[PDB]
């Protein structure tokens, strides 16, 4: 949920689902 971590999520995981799951937490 924090911009830092979710940015890193969308950055590291370009995969829609992996990104969803990471951003889910971040």
């Amino acid at each position: 949920h924090d911009p830092e971590k979710r940015k890193e999520c969308e950055k590291k995981y370009t995969d829609p689902k992996k990104r969803e799951e990471c951003k889910r937490k971040a």
